[PDB]
């Protein structure tokens, strides 16, 4: 048999088909714009369950896809017990054209789960315990010199995302709850180290942070502020920052998280956002009048009165500072009083 590509680039994969004369597909996760994810048994590994990511065959998606190999290769060297929560490539393969990276075989990834559950959101301490996580995943990145730069909700994934069915308390419908809040953080290709060439703009727009968006140059807060994103996404259901323009995802901040720093706004060159010193924009347009009537004050979305509840928008406030040189530290938020409510089983990572 032919190797077939589509009118895209994607290959045409077939069940029962065999790659590198070693992984059978036997089943396919889902398709994006890079690619498809395939599920396969490794043949040379006693028919282990493999997550094959099959690239584009496409020059500038294959290039993307060495790229990540070799920050994969990278992580790997500094964490060869696999301790932090990433997930790894056990082998890579260029298959006529297309990149081919083989992973460990995961559940469904967070933001697919909260879909597939209506956007109903994750009950507190899931959240907790998925924060948790997230900071430990990322503190050791972030202490080995490198900046993820892409985290969002579908780049983190349970590692078995089998779930009970409840009856909501409180609403006329069913509930999905996950029945082990284990994750790992996936998708490494546009992660940057500290000594490699920094674009203007990463991160995609709803986790993008200000700094950012102001082409102020970035590091290592970039994740946290899109960790405090993901982290009100996981606790209510929708996304915080629901924009497709720069002027407009700056008017959100300011009313969901107060005013711009004056320093950052003296410092930036996209001074096209400003008049006399503060935010300028359209009132009466169709985005001004969106904003008005749909963002507010970060604390107004707190579900509950409770300690844990206001334990949790203090964090995410800390990880929402505007100066990312201010912005909390995962190293801190590790020490922060809302992980004083995880299990002993959760805190000690043996989920
Ligand atoms: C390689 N894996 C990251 C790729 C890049 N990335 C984050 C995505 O593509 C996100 O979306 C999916 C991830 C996925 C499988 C299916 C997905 O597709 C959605 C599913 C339903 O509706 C269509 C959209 N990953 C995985 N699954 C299982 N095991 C895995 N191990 C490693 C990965 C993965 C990461």
């Amino acid at each position: 048999r032919s190797v077939e590509d589509d009118k895209e680039g994607h290959l045409v994969c077939r069940i029962g088909d065999w790659l590198q004369e070693r992984y059978e597909i036997v089943g396919n996760l889902g398709e994006g714009t890079f690619g498809k994810v395939v599920e396969c048994l490794d043949h040379a590994r006693g028919k282990s369950q493999v997550a094959l990511k099959i690239i584009r065959n496409v020059g500038k998606y294959r290039e993307a896809a060495r790229l990540e190999i070799n920050v994969l290769k990278k992580i790997k060297e500094k964490d060869k017990e696999n301790k932090f929560l990433c997930v790894l490539m056990s082998d890579w393969f260029n298959f006529h054209g297309h990149m081919c990276i083989a992973f460990e075989l995961l559940g469904k990834n967070t933001f697919e789960f909260l879909k597939e559950n209506n956007f109903q959101p994750y009950p507190l301490p899931h959240v907790r315990h998925m924060a948790y996580q997230l900071c430990h995943a990322l503190r050791f990145l972030h202490e080995n010199q490198l900046t993820h730069t892409d985290l969002k909700p579908e780049n983190i994934l349970f590692v078995n995302s089998e779930f009970e069915t409840l009856y909501n308390e409180h609403k006329s419908c069913e509930e999905k709850s996950v029945k082990n809040t284990s994750i790992r953080v996936a998708d490494f290709g546009s992660a940057t180290f500290d000594h490699e060439h920094h674009t203007t703009i990463v991160a995609t727009r709803h986790y993008r942070p200000p700094e950012v968006i102001l082409e102020l140059g970035w590091a290592q807060p970039c994740d946290v502020w899109s960790i405090g994103c993901i982290l009100f996404e996981y606790y209510r259901g929708f996304t915080l920052f629901q924009t497709h323009e720069n002027r407009e995802h700056l008017v959100m901040m300011e009313k969901i998280l107060g005013p711009i720093p004056s320093h950052m706004i003296h410092r930036t060159r996209k001074q096209k956002y400003f008049y006399k010193g503060g935010l300028v924009w359209d009132e009466n347009s169709s985005d001004g009048r969106y904003v008005k009537e749909n963002c507010k004050p970060l604390k107004s979305y707190m579900l509950q009165d409770s300690l844990e509840h206001v334990q949790l928008f203090d964090l995410m406030r800390r990880m929402l500072e505007f100066d990312p040189a201010q912005r909390i530290t995962l190293a801190e938020a590790l020490l922060h009083p809302f992980f004083a409510g995880l299990t002993p089983e959760e805190r000690s990572f043996h989920t």
